[PDB]
């Protein structure tokens, strides 16, 4: 119920995210790229995925769209991680299937708020 898959290749950033999550009672799981993220999709299944738009190895769009093909993954909420500004406004306009978005450098308060709100919904 608190298994959060964190898909971010930059170590310090990925660690900042995991620290905020762990300190807040969540159980973070790390992935550094498209394929390693895909390798985490099995029981126990992530309850939420934080997806870096710029993850190496593939398209964040296809990653999300491919989740909708199976029972155990189609209702997992995905929050797209985006760089503040241009990328953000831009990615928001794409057909990604993301349930919500969070901008980097991230705000610990926004990270927890959006995860709380997204899970309440989805």
């Amino acid at each position: 119920a608190r298994r959060i898959l964190v898909v971010e290749d930059e170590a310090p950033i990925r660690e900042m995210v995991c620290f905020v999550l762990e300190q807040n009672g969540f159980q973070p799981v790390e992935a550094e790229d498209y394929d390693s993220a895909v390798n985490q999709l099995n029981e126990p299944w992530p309850d939420l995925i934080l997806l870096d738009w710029m993850l190496p190895g593939g398209s964040g769009i296809q990653f999300i769209k491919h989740l909708k093909r199976e029972s155990m993954t189609r209702d997992i909420p995905v929050v797209m991680l985006t760089a503040r500004g241009e990328e953000e406004d831009r990615v928001r306009g794409l057909e990604t299937g993301a349930d919500d978005y969070i901008t980097k450098p991230f705000s610990p308060k926004e990270l927890v708020a959006r995860i709380k709100a997204v899970m309440r919904r989805i």
